[PDB]
Protein backbone atom coordinates (compact mmCIF):
# COMPACT_ATOMS: atom_id res chain seq x y z
CA UNK A 1 0.00 0.00 0.00
CA UNK A 2 1.01 3.63 -0.64
CA UNK A 3 -1.26 5.59 1.73
CA UNK A 4 -0.11 4.98 5.33
CA UNK A 5 3.53 4.31 4.31
CA UNK A 6 6.31 6.91 5.09
CA UNK A 7 8.45 8.72 2.36
CA UNK A 8 11.56 7.00 0.92
CA UNK A 9 13.66 10.21 0.57
CA UNK A 10 16.85 8.45 1.78
CA UNK A 11 20.28 10.00 0.81
CA UNK A 12 18.89 11.14 -2.60
CA UNK A 13 16.31 13.92 -3.26
CA UNK A 14 17.00 17.02 -5.39
CA UNK A 15 14.94 20.29 -5.58
CA UNK A 16 11.59 18.78 -6.66
CA UNK A 17 9.06 18.70 -3.76
CA UNK A 18 5.99 16.49 -3.97
CA UNK A 19 3.18 15.19 -1.66
CA UNK A 20 2.62 12.08 0.51
CA UNK A 21 -0.31 11.08 2.77
CA UNK A 22 0.57 10.85 6.48
CA UNK A 23 -2.07 8.46 7.92
CA UNK A 24 -1.26 9.96 11.38
CA UNK A 25 -1.59 13.63 10.31
CA UNK A 26 -4.75 13.34 8.19
CA UNK A 27 -3.45 15.02 5.00
CA UNK A 28 -0.77 14.77 2.26
CA UNK A 29 2.32 16.71 3.45
CA UNK A 30 4.85 18.22 0.99
CA UNK A 31 8.11 16.27 0.59
CA UNK A 32 10.74 16.19 -2.24
CA UNK A 33 11.14 13.52 -4.96
CA UNK A 34 14.38 11.84 -6.06
CA UNK A 35 15.63 10.48 -9.38
CA UNK A 36 18.15 8.07 -7.80
CA UNK A 37 15.68 6.32 -5.46
CA UNK A 38 12.07 6.97 -6.73
CA UNK A 39 9.34 4.60 -5.47
CA UNK A 40 5.58 3.92 -5.76
CA UNK A 41 4.35 5.81 -2.64
CA UNK A 42 4.69 9.31 -4.18
CA UNK A 43 2.04 11.80 -5.27
CA UNK A 44 2.48 15.17 -7.04
CA UNK A 45 -0.99 16.57 -6.18
CA UNK A 46 -2.70 16.51 -2.75
CA UNK A 47 -6.06 15.93 -4.50
CA UNK A 48 -4.94 12.73 -6.32
CA UNK A 49 -2.86 11.86 -3.22
CA UNK A 50 -5.83 11.72 -0.80
CA UNK A 51 -8.22 10.46 -3.54
CA UNK A 52 -5.96 7.52 -4.57
CA UNK A 53 -4.65 6.72 -1.05
CA UNK A 54 -7.73 7.62 1.03
CA UNK A 55 -11.01 8.65 -0.57
CA UNK A 56 -13.37 9.05 2.44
Amino acid sequence: DFCLEPPYTGPCKARIIRYFYNAKAGLCQTFVYGGCRAKRNNFKSAEDCMRTCGGA
